[PDB]
Order: structure tokens, then sequence, then C-alpha cells
């Protein structure tokens, strides 16, 4: 049987290739997670089809219906067999799906347009001129929603009520908002994506401050899946081979333009 | 049943209190892992007893006898229920014990005496004047033994045949050797321990270069243990609440001496 893999279009994890129109199936895509999927499948010995998550989301639980959306939902409701994406290992997700040991470390970070007078999260929290937000239906938004840290709690109070809305539907929308806003919008996103974007033309954004937290991405499977054990061992093996480091260099710094 | 916890005397994870001979049971010890153990136990709702691993080792499998030593062995052979220590998540260990998601990120790093003319592993590998080694029966030694990367295998070829032995039995032994060798010994050890020592008097050592790899410490349980699930959720909860960050600040930097 062919394993259905859910993933998400997010650079440089999964991107449409330049010449995709004349390519078919898995071939249409390239990126870190596309390379990772291929080695996972080889080591675990399965065939697979990459599918882009229908609703374009990572995954959160609707507070009223309790229904999961995004890639998490696809796993939970049996629409996909595995998710290979920059999907953050969190407590609420671990309660409903299984994660491999992390294949990448990261933390929440701040993206500004170059020249913006912001140096830290505390800086953002102490002013009103510069608006800031995060991605909808992701782990970053939940981080701020839940934080008991005075700075982050204060930021959340501001974000949850801001007008117009400071939240975005995709990372691309967030980055575009930063770029178009003349330094009046800052974007809270994962350090991995931040570091990638900082090295791509037009080279007008910057990661500022340290990471706000430390966590990891994992490969996710439905709870009790026959795949979970093999996938976990494969991640550890690839880590120890140095393959994960190699892929990181290939997609982040070999592809730098600035 | 009172949960038997195996750990290791390694600063600042587990250290004897000043007045330990007048104290009883868990109260004899202090440190990052002693603090973390108390929190894990409270969140999972179990009573526990801290015990120091008899052989003072982390854990490796003897190639001849095939017997696991150290903390790993305590779990494999049923002498302890859980290990709470700076125990690295590795593939060969994961094949015989279970790990939680990591509670700390780290990588192999280089410790030099200040002023030593070394900036990288590449530097080390290309010279002979300065000796270098690692801890016995640990994940760092196995990293070099198993590596297929040219620089690291060149280093392994040197270390395995160096005389006198460049390997040490404890982290403290390694650090003392650096401090006493007038710049002629460099020590390969995890960035966490390197960072801690750098902040301790006499303030004569330094971490140089980037990390050689990226991995994590996990809380370990015997394979298939019923504690595994609860412990993993507790680590993720404490991570998200920021407890782990607070503990690292407390034991590394708040106490800094340099
Ligand atoms: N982004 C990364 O390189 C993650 N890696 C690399 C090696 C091991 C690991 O967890
Ligand atoms: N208080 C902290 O040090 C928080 N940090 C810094 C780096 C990563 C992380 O979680
Ligand atoms: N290793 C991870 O993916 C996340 N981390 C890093 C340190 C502590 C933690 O929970
Ligand atoms: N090729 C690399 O970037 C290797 N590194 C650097 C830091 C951590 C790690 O595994
Ligand atoms: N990696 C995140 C998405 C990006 C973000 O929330 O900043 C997740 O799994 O939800
Ligand atoms: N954390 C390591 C010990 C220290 C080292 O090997 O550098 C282990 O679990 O083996
Ligand atoms: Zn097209
Ligand atoms: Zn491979
Ligand atoms: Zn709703």
């Amino acid at each position: 049987k062919t394993v259905v893999v859910t993933t998400i279009l997010e650079s440089p994890y999964v991107m449409m290739k330049k010449n995709h129109e004349m390519l078919e199936g898995n071939e249409r895509y390239e990126g870190y997670c596309v390379d990772l999927a291929a080695e996972i499948a080889k080591h675990c010995g399965f065939k697979y089809k990459l599918t882009i998550v229908g609703d374009g989301k990572y995954g959160a639980r609707d507070a009223d219906t309790k229904i999961w959306n995004g890639m998490v939902g696809e796993l939970v409701y049996g629409k996909a067999d595995i998710a290979i994406a920059p999907l953050t290992i969190t407590l609420v997700r671990e309660e409903v799906i299984d994660f491999s040991k992390p294949f990448m470390s990261l933390g929440i970070s701040i993206m500004i347009k170059k020249g913006t007078p912001i140096e830290s999260a505390e800086d953002l929290s102490k002013q009103t001129e510069i608006a800031y937000g995060t991605l909808d239906s992701g782990s970053t938004k939940e981080f701020f929603r839940r934080s008991k840290i005075a700075v982050f709690d204060k930021m959340w109070t501001y974000m949850r009520s801001a007008e117009p809305s400071v939240f975005v539907r995709t990372t691309a929308e967030g980055v575009a908002r930063v770029r178009k806003s003349k330094g009046k919008y800052a974007y809270l996103l994962e350090s991995t994506m931040n570091e990638y974007i900082e090295q791509r033309k037009p080279c007008d954004t910057m990661k500022v401050g340290g990471n706000l937290d430390s966590k990891g991405y994992g490969i996710a499977t439905p709870k009790g899946s026959s795949l979970g054990n093999a996938v976990n061992l494969a991640v550890l093996k690839l880590s120890e081979q140095g393959l994960l480091d190699k892929l990181k260099n290939k997609w982040w710094y070999d592809k730098g333009e600035c």
C-alpha cells in the first residue's frame, strides 16, 4: 500500500519546483521535507504520495466543536497516514497524534523590516506604533495564548484584540505584511523560517533578538500507527548519519541570496 | 510503589549538598536534574527515590560481553524504573530503552584552555601538538567511533590510538586535564557541560567553534514501561510553561562566577 503523506507548502520545506507543470506526482515538489520524506521512505521501506493539506493549516482544535483542522486533523480523522512537515511537537497535539523524536530544533523569533526600532519581545510589548502578530492555527499563536510570562501575556492581550487583525493565514502573508508595512508590522514566527527568509531577495527583513522558546519539529503519525516506531528510528538514524545537517545546509545556506 | 530513579553525579545536574551527611534521602542532592525529578514526579503523581548509578557511567554496550553498563544498564536489567540525567537520545539506546521528547538541546563542542590556538574540529584534526579526547562509555565517544564524516573520522583514528589514553572516566577528569595541560589538551564534550564550566572559577576554559552535531537529552524508562507516556507529557508541559528555561538559567547563569 502507498502511504499518504500530508504536508504543507512552506519554504524551504516543501515548494513547487520551477518546472512543475511537466512533472507528475511527487516529482512536482522539492525542499527539505521532500528530501526527508524520501530518506524516511527508503529506510522504512514504503512507497508514498505527497499530498498538500487541503485547508493549508498546521493544526489546531476548534474551541467550540473540538474538531481538529490542518495536517493534525488529516491524521486524526484518517485522511493521511503520516505528516512530514515543519510541524511543532506540542502537548496538545501529543495527546491526539504521535510524534517522532525531533528532526530539527527551533524557537519562536521576531521578524522585522530592516531598520525597525525593535530589539526584543519586551521592546514590542512596551509600544503601540508597531503592530505584531502570528500565524493562525499554529503552535506560535497557542504559545502566546497560553503564556504566563508577563511580556508574552501582555503581547497576547494586545494581539487577541488588535484592529485590524494582526493574525495571518500563511507564513507568506505574514512576511509580505512585514515587507509592505514600512516597518509598522513585525511578525512572530519560527526561527527556521525567519532565518531562511532573511537570506532571500529582496533581503529587506531581519531576525532580531534571541529565540523566545526552544522546541522541535517531529514527523507525526496517527496514534497507534504501525509506522510510528520505524519512522522514529529512521529519524534518529538520519540524525546520527549527519543527513539532517546536510539537508539543512542544502536548503538554508547553499540557497542564500543575500 | 516508590519509583527508583537512577542518575549520575555530574555538575550541575546532580551534586551533593554541602551538608549532605546530615540530610536524608532525596534531600542529600541538589541541581538541575534533582529539581526536574521533583517536578516530573509531582506532575505524574508518583513518589520516588534518587539513586546514583553505581559505576558512574552513562551507558554503553560492551562489544564482547554485550552487557549494558551505566544508567542504561540499570534500566535494561530492572534495577531502576526511570533515569533522569543528561542522558543523550541515541539510536542504539532507543533500541533497548524508551526516551521522552528531549528536555534539553545540545551538541558536541570543544573545550580549550584560554589562548589555545584552536578554533574548530578541523583545526584539531589537522595537527598533533594539542591532544584531545572524550568521556568513556558515552554518546560523544560513540559519535566519533561511528562517524563517516572525514574530519570526525580522522579525529577518531587519532584518539583511538593515542598514547597515553586521551579518554577520561568522568567529565571532571576531562576538565581538570584541560586546566592542567597548559593548552596541550582539548576536551570534546557536550555544549551544556562546556557552557557550565565556562561560567565557573578559575574561568580559564572556553567553548570554541560551533557544535559538531545536534541532539537532545531525554528522560529514559525501560522499554514498554507504563510511566513513559505520563513522563513524556510532563516534559512537554514543563517545556511549554518555561520551567526548563528557568531551571537552566538557575543552574548555569544565575549562579555564574565569571
Ligand atoms: N536542523 C538540524 O540539523 C537537526 N539535526 C541535525 C542533526 C541532528 C538533528 O536533530
Ligand atoms: N531564558 C532563556 O534563556 C530562554 N532561551 C534562550 C535560548 C533558548 C531559550 O528557550
Ligand atoms: N529538543 C527539542 O526539540 C525541544 N527542546 C530543546 C530543549 C528542551 C526542549 O523541550
Ligand atoms: N552543518 C552544521 O550546521 C552543523 N551544526 C551547526 C550547529 C549545530 C549543528 O548540528
Ligand atoms: N510549526 C508551526 C507553524 C508555524 C508557527 O506557528 O509559527 C506549527 O506546527 O504549528
Ligand atoms: N550525555 C552523554 C554523556 C557525555 C558525553 O558523552 O559527552 C551520554 O548520555 O552518554
Ligand atoms: Zn503550476
Ligand atoms: Zn540514508
Ligand atoms: Zn469554531
